[PDB]
Parts: structure tokens; sequence; C-alpha cells
């Protein structure tokens, strides 16, 4: 019965794109094995056999989808050789708006709501602070290091919700209070 | 009555945490609230109002909760206690607050009166911070507060309460 399923690559990454495709149509908490199938034109029968349930449906598609971010996340530092030079990657990071887009923030604070009801989809977050955390620790101590990610999390989202956000000197210069 | 009313408040928001944002209807909202589909009419109009109006609320409680911390509070060393206390307490970053709070996030480049009721919210919080701190020192720690609230709850390994207070007084200048 491990034996039953045949683990298509063609059909398991069409479900994947579905799924993310299905948590930006229905949200996150309406998404269904039926509605991916639909979404990804394969048949509902079929789904059973490449992901026993939706938690792990969702935990697939989000780590692809986090995959995707920790790549961007790393190719800001593809200059870095030194502390104050990490702080204008950050600040880069932060000041472009290219993190924080309308697509990005859609599927990443749904994946956040629900973790909490799904331990599986905290694990998608643990795993993804953790490879921010190391791409950090080439240029800072590990507390450091932690304290740049949340100040990251928080004002990459800040910068393009406020009415009024700060410039890109005010940005560097508290990135710079937080590098210690 | 206004207690119907705050009954189909509490049920929009309850609503919100059970089927998403998106799948949110009048007629999902009145059943969990307990009341009959005609009073949904009479209170509301939108559903997009229905939801601006129990997100408001949603905040205004999160916002006398933030205020709540800074009781004790009556200069910048000690408002940098009160904010790693707010944060290593996790009393922000519930599960349910959670869950409530990143769905308001989610949708809000899609949903224009949503992404005001951030703003308002984020404007609160500056408003509480800047006074003991400087406004461009205010909007730093609000964006610290966010992201190490939800990183203390998430971590495998998260920082000690005495390193979240370093990183503080670091932003406090």
């Amino acid at each position: 019965m491990a034996m039953r399923r045949a683990n298509d690559p063609q059909r398991r990454e069409k479900i994947i794109q579905a799924t993310l495709e299905a948590v930006k149509l229905y949200g996150i908490h309406a998404v269904t094995h039926r509605k991916i199938a639909t979404l990804a034109g394969v048949p509902l029968g079929s789904m059973t056999y490449y992901f026993s349930g939706i938690d792990e449906l969702l935990l697939e598609a989000f780590s692809s989808f986090t995959e995707i971010m920790s790549r961007q996340y790393q190719a800001f530092f593809s200059d870095v050789s030194d502390a104050p030079g990490a702080c204008q990657a950050i600040t880069d990071m932060i000041y472009s708006s290219q993190v924080a887009t309308p697509d990005n923030m859609e599927l990443m604070y749904q994946l956040y709501a629900l973790a909490s009801r799904k331990p599986l989809l905290k694990t998608v977050m643990q795993n993804w602070m953790q490879r921010s955390q190391q791409t950090l620790e080439q240029w800072f101590e590990p507390g450091t290091a932690r304290a740049l990610d949340a100040f990251i999390e928080g004002m990459t989202l800040h910068f393009v919700t406020d009415r009024k956000p700060l410039s890109r000197e005010e940005i560097l210069r508290m990135v710079e209070r937080v590098a210690g």
C-alpha cells in the first residue's frame, strides 16, 4: 500500500503549484483536495496517493515557496564582505520593497496565520527562520543575527504599509543599531 | 440591541478564524452569532464594512493590551523593559491573535479598508511609543516588536529575556 502509489514527478509538481494557487483564490482555510485537484487538472481520486492529507500538501507547497524566498534573501548579500556592507544589504532588502510584495505577503501571512493550528506549517516557519539565521550568521553573532531577522520581519512589512514610512537613511541607522 | 451587534462583531472574528477572510459571508457569520439572517442587514451594509468593523474592534483590544504593558513606565529605560516583557510574555503573539492579525496582513494589499485598519493600528502603537522615544526610534521599535513577538513564539531556540532586553536597548539608541 506504500507500493500502491507511483509518485509521479509531473503530477506532483502540478498539484504543488495548484495548491499555492488555491491558497490565493480561496484562502488557506478553505483549500481542499477537491479544489486543488480541479485547479491542477488531475483526478480527485489521485490526490490521496501523493499526499495523505491536506496538511502534508500544504507543507510541501509552502516549503516550495519559502525555498524561493530564501534564494532571494541570500541574493541580497552577494557582495557582502563585512558588517557595514551587511547592514547595507539588509537596508536594501527592506527599502527595495521586493520582499514584501502583495503576492509574497498574501502567501506568507496565510502560512503564519494557520501555523499555530497546524504543526507541519509551524515546522515550515521554523525551517525558514533557521535558513535566514544561517545566512546572517556569516557576518553577525547568533543573537544579533536573530535580532536582525526579527527586525527585517517587522520593517519589511511596516515599510510598505505605513502612511509615512522611514527613509532609507533612517532604516540604515536602525539596522546599524541592531548590528551593535 | 447593542449586545446583538457585538455578538455579530465577535462572530465575524470567529468566522475569520474558522473560514478564512475569503470565505466569510453574512450568512456564515449569522449562524456563528446565532442571530437571524435579517439582523445582518439591520446592523451592517456590506461584508467589507463588517470586516472593517470587526478587525477594528480586534485592533482596539490589541492596543488596549499594548498600552497596558507600559502602565508602569516613566522613562526610556523602563520602556525598554516593558517592551521586553511584551515580547517575552508571548501574550501578544497568541494563536488566536496571530490567526486574526496575519489574515488581516495577508489581505491588506487586496482590501484597501483593511490596509487602513493596519495603518490606523500602527499609528496608535507609534503614538504610545512616542511618549518616550523619538518618532524614528518609535517606528523602529514597533517593527522590532512586530518581528520579535512572532519569532519568540516560533523559533526552535528563541532568545533569552536578557538577550531581548539588550536588543531592545540597541534599537532604542
